[PDB]
């Protein structure tokens, strides 16, 4: 079968199937293997995952090596990220503003690539942000990624994770990449606080609270620029949120973000914590 790769430990599951660590038996590099049994309903959203991944080429987006078929099982092969999710990294305790800024810059760099490639991720949460063992920050899970073309200037599909969802996308309004800017603002909050606004509530309640309420804000002992960065991303009017490129030159990013190698530290804090139970 797809025996260029040997499975290692199971490293995750989502809706679609499950993720494994693996090795390409031709280069001995560590890889990440999404496995999906194609026996049933979500298959069009499986196709779109691989079709986008194939078309992405950036050090801020999880690479793609190909898909295979063993009987019914589909094997999507992609870049392995040993630091794992930014979400898991939050668990031990709060982050500092440099760590927050640094991770955001790398998301911002990632979103900029996608949005310049006419692609909206449509699911930015700290969970889908993965870190390489050396601290490189990359976006993952393109299961719900949408494609803008020269014709389809906007999308309409109701998709994403409720808490990180933009008013316009919840409301089925015609939306574009700016939706990801909103999510990134919620992701900014998440990183700063460990939880997105409303996370105590049931997702359905949330789906009426996002559109009805005004945008969430970042309350607490965070510096003005951070608060303003969030304030800037979280705008009810899509067009008044800034673009990723623009947010890359925002003050908070620029004064706090340092080398992404200093994130080996955050990855360590998790290891020490995770091994302690």
């Amino acid at each position: 079968p797809e025996e260029l790769f040997t499975k290692l430990e199971k490293i995750g599951k989502g809706s679609f199937g499950e993720v494994f660590k693996g090795i390409d038996n031709r280069t001995q590099k560590v890889v990440a293997i999404k496995i999906i049994d194609l026996e049933e309903d979500e298959i069009e959203d499986i196709q779109q995952e691989i079709t986008v991944l194939s078309q992405c080429d950036s050090p801020y987006v999880t690479k793609y090596y190909g898909s295979y078929l063993k009987d019914t099982k589909l094997w999507i092969i992609m870049e392995y990220l040993g630091g794992g999710s930014a979400l898991d990294l939050l668990e031990p305790g709060p982050l500092d503003e440099t760590q927050i800024a640094t991770i955001l810059r790398e998301i911002l760099k990632g979103l900029d690539y996608l949005h310049s490639e006419k692609k909206i991720h449509r699911d930015i949460k700290a969970a889908n942000v993965l870190l390489s063992e050396h601290g490189e920050v990359k976006l993952a899970d393109f299961g719900v990624a949408g494609q803008l073309t020269d014709t389809q200037i906007k999308r309409n599909t109701f998709v994403g994770t409720p808490f990180w969802m933009a008013p316009e996308v919840i409301k089925q309004s015609a939306y574009d990449s700016k939706a990801d800017i909103w999510s990134l603002g919620i992701t900014a909050i998440e990183l700063a606080r460990g939880e997105p606004p409303h996370s105590e509530l049931h997702p359905m309640k949330v789906l009426f609270l996002i559109p009805k309420n005004n945008p969430p804000t970042l309350e607490g002992n965070y510096s003005k620029p951070l608060k303003e960065f969030v304030e800037a991303c979280l705008n009810k009017e899509p067009s008044f949120r800034p673009t990723a490129k623009e947010l890359l030159k925002h003050k908070f990013i620029l004064r706090n973000a340092k080398k992404t190698s200093y994130l080996t530290e955050l990855i360590d804090r998790y290891k020490r914590w995770k091994a302690e139970q």
